[PDB]
């Protein structure tokens, strides 16, 4: 994948996430901030999920209270370099058990 590939791609991926996170009309209390670039999202038991860049590999990094997972780009979607899961299904599943309430963006 090029650079500027990348740039676009994840331009995009972090519009998608700040736009779905303060569309965010649930009963629990989720909290979004843009800091050096990296996402954090704190949770009302102080739970945090963070989502950052790396440029040299043209990878999407997801830290969860649970694990770490790195994405590449395949077939117009993030899929886990391990797993092969898509990005979203991580970020719905983690973001929901630490919220507990079901975080979905379908």
């Amino acid at each position: 994948m090029n650079d500027s590939e990348f740039h676009r791609l994840a331009d995009q991926l972090w519009l998608t996430i700040e736009e779905r996170l303060d569309d965010w009309d649930g009963d629990s209390d989720i909290d979004c901030e843009i800091n050096g670039g990296v996402l954090t999202i704190t949770f009302e038991n102080g739970s945090k999920i963070i989502i950052n860049r790396q440029e040299p590999l043209h990878q999407v990094w997801l830290a969860t209270k649970q694990g770490g997972y790195h994405f590449d780009l395949k077939g117009d979607e993030w899929i886990c370099d391990r797993s092969g899961e898509t990005f979203w299904d991580l970020l719905e599943q983690a973001a929901t058990q630490q919220a507990g309430e079901t975080v979905s963006f379908r």
